[PDB]
């Protein structure tokens, strides 16, 4: 149920090229679009993500960016998933033509709580929440991608910045680390893609975090939405809110402005 003939696939055009391998654009038995992940050789546990791949198929929801299938039958390994027209949330961010309005960034900030919501409710954490794995369709929807994949990269490119402290100092991640991402997430999208704490190296930010100290308000956010991303980075986890209780606010934030 979790294997895709690689036979019924149509390669397009190539969408992108890394360390991680080559992401086509295609269709699947002639009409439907698909992004082919061509993993690299040696760079994942192939096992392992192929027996969690079947629990990602139940995994459905609006705004996560869909898994269709893999190919197993043949090197490279195929991840066939939903296809997403305007790319990587961070690059759409920072292409600055789009003279975006806080009230589209505030949409983009529930897309992603409302797929973040339903993952904690499946009790699945992402563990690399970022703008850089999220996508952009062609309505301008945002969507979660490669929830759980950073579980079988088999590997200086931490994301120290998108941690909280209890990660950054004993690896105790958690819902609470997804929500901490999160928080840096709509810092970066209010931001239009600027690097949290860019004028810092990882070290400099993991000091930083220990500290006590945070990044502060972006020019775009407003004091609802900046308290929203703020009440993400509480020193003590469980004193930070649930996806929920951010939707809700959000919710509540679009409904005031
Ligand atoms: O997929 C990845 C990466 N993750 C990965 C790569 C290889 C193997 C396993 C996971 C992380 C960011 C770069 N990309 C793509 C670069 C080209 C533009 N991308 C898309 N454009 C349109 N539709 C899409 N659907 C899914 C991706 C995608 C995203």
């Amino acid at each position: 149920s979790w294997e895709i003939d690689p036979k019924d696939l149509t390669f397009l055009k190539e969408l992108g090229t890394g360390q991680f391998g080559v992401v086509k654009y295609g269709k699947w038995r002639g009409q439907y679009d698909v992004a082919i992940k061509m993993i690299k050789e040696g760079s994942m546990s192939e096992d392992e993500f192929i027996e969690e791949a079947k629990v990602m198929m139940n995994l459905s929801h609006e705004k996560l960016v869909q898994l269709y299938g893999v190919c197993t039958k043949q090197r490279p390994i195929f991840i066939i998933t939903e296809y997403m027209a305007n790319g990587c949330l961070l690059n759409y961010l920072r292409e600055m033509r789009h003279r975006f309005q806080t009230q589209q960034l505030l949409e983009m900030c529930k897309d992603v709580c409302e797929a973040m919501e339903y993952l904690e409710s499946k009790q699945f954490l992402h563990r690399d929440l970022a703008a850089r794995n999220c996508l952009v369709n062609d309505q301008g929807v945002v969507k979660v991608s490669d929830f759980g994949l950073s579980r079988y990269v088999l590997d200086s490119k931490f994301p120290v910045r998108w941690s909280p402290p209890e990660v950054l100092m004993y690896s105790k991640f958690s819902s609470k680390s997804d929500i901490w991402a999160f928080g840096v997430l709509m810092w970066e999208i209010y931001s239009l893609g600027k690097m949290p704490y860019e004028r810092f190296t990882n070290s400099e930010t993991a000091e930083h975090i220990a500290q006590g100290l945070r990044l502060y308000r972006p020019h775009l956010a407003s004091e609802k939405v900046y308290t929203i991303m703020y009440s993400c980075w509480h020193e003590k986890a469980d004193e930070r809110p649930t996806f929920k209780i951010l939707l809700s606010n959000i919710l509540d934030v679009m409904d005031e402005e």
